[PDB]
């Protein structure tokens, strides 16, 4: 990774300290530093959260993790040389790498639900981890449905979020914030799904 | 209802497990699915609000959740067969469960204001209350008309309860905050009545 | 007023009692009694804010009050005969009076900027009150600018809070928000007066 | 600066107790008078961090200062008499400020980072600073991309912030937010550059 991060300061210094005197196109060259920071800084975290995951002792939820790291390191290189694509299979993968951790996250506090035996919020789980799975792998076979799968994948972790939030309020108007925003999140789920 | 839950976890098996090999259109299945799943939740919710409309002593709120339950799970039963129409009525009796526990939240603040007399929200709430039964009737009915009643008896709960919590904070800028929120409320109500 | 609440009591009864079985048009009505309850209550409060205006000893202020008191008593007694510009007028009246709140409030805090010395702001919020009067002058002569001086005046006057809210802030990021609110304040000015 | 308070004082005074009676075009001047209120204001807190820039040591902090502070007073001076452009050249300075003292607030976290080694923030805040440089020196030039870097180089400080903020609430669900809001600036930022 750090030669990606030497990379992208070559990237950055091209863009600017020399290419202020020349094309103004070379914003392109800055959007691609930006982006290999970001990338590289979400990489370093994530490589500490697969610890967790083992901890967490889910096999699907490690080959998750490995996969799309591969999956982010093999854009890098491609970007290194070039191909427009790389630039949409890098921002994908991002966006997985994000709905990871965001299910390192959920799985964690699904523990309350296991306590609690919220069987139903188990399933949907289930179905999501799965819908996870089945963008990660269009995604690996460049299949253009990956967003379209990977976006209800979202939809359904932040709705299970949402609730478990809730939950935890009810443990504790200051539960209306939830009644409300629940709301949202379902009526555009259900506007992706139905078109 | 444990039924319907077993029947939603049939319905998210095929639209996934099964349906990720086959049609795309699948997204249909799985909006059914998370659908009942939220139904049953709420349903579950509210039959321990029935003992809180019971306890709070209103026979009218009480027809009110016998009457959108019932409403609710023919809904489900009509839904496991077809009939899109049943897409349309699930929904709106989703929506009209969610007025009614609103209502009894209403209900038990006004408590605060036969507290104080302020009868001008008294008359206002029965004013909702009855518009709520009538939004109720229509559907029982089937008249188009009950989402649009419906939505005017939303809004002017939602009017109600903030002048609700204005007052509390008056019994507390922190009430800056409730005049703008009301001033939105206010001009949308006008925009729906009016046209 | 409180005939004025009787005479709103009826209205309601009227659009909803009886209008459930009747014309949809009913609305019209139902907007009508709302709209009264809310000015029944505005005018409530402000004949005390009246007692805070004298012992904030403004005379100007205290004519402001005096005056859209009786333009808004004026207006519901013009809307119990009828004339839909009665509808307009009430609207303009009610938010005259909700100025003029917001102007005690804003007093009673420039007393701090009075003992900080911000003669800026004084100024300011000097040609803020002129201009609320000219607003309501116009008003009084029903010229069409009266909405269009009245939003400037009210623009002026929320700048001016949010300066102020910054100062105490400053006495104790918590800063950010208002570094960007006075922003969409201020650029919405401008767009208000540049066009 | 107090002339040019005292001109904005004579500005407001046309703007309104004269002519009240006459062009309801005089917003024009009223705008212009409020834009030199908020411009002294503005400039009286800069001189102040100014002081705050040199005991930060850093001399290219301070030349934008002192730069953008005799720009914002050309424009002023300017303004007094004309010229349009004016308008745009002053409103450009503001912007500038705001963005030099963001800078030093900026700044003064980076101190954080630097406690910590985060080299990847330290080279993007060098980039972004230089951003600045250029766009203040197009600006004294006159070019029109004096806005368009200026964009980029706010929406990198206010991206580095937010990484910042998050940092120390790693140090410290609370993390969600900013999760969420980073997501936006990113994609706005990427929107900026690409097109």
């Amino acid at each position: 990774d750090r030669e990606i991060k030497e990379e992208a300061r070559k990237l950055i210094r091209e863009a600017i300290e020399l290419l202020q005197k020349g094309d103004p196109r070379a914003k392109e060259i800055l959007r691609q530093a930006i982006l290999i920071l970001l990338a590289i800084r979400l990489l370093e975290e994530m490589e500490e959260n697969i610890e967790k995951a083992e901890k967490l002792g889910n096999e699907e939820l490690s080959e998750l993790a490995k996969r799309a790291i591969k999956l982010v390191r093999e854009a890098l290189e491609l970007l290194k040389e070039g191909d427009p694509r790389a630039e949409e299979i890098l921002k994908l993968a991002l966006k997985i790498i994000k709905a990871i951790l965001l299910l390192l996250e959920m799985y964690e506090n699904i523990k309350q639900a296991e306590e609690l035996g919220d069987e139903d919020l188990s399933e949907l789980a289930k179905i999501a981890i799965r819908l996870v799975r089945q963008a990660l792998k269009l995604l690996q076979e460049g299949d253009p449905r990956a967003e379209e799968i990977l976006e209800i994948a979202l939809r359904i972790i932040k709705l299970i979020l949402q609730l478990l939030f809730l939950k935890q309020r009810i443990e504790e108007q200051f539960v209306f914030e939830a009644e409300e925003k629940i709301r949202r999140i379902v009526e555009e789920l259900f506007k992706l799904l139905e078109g």
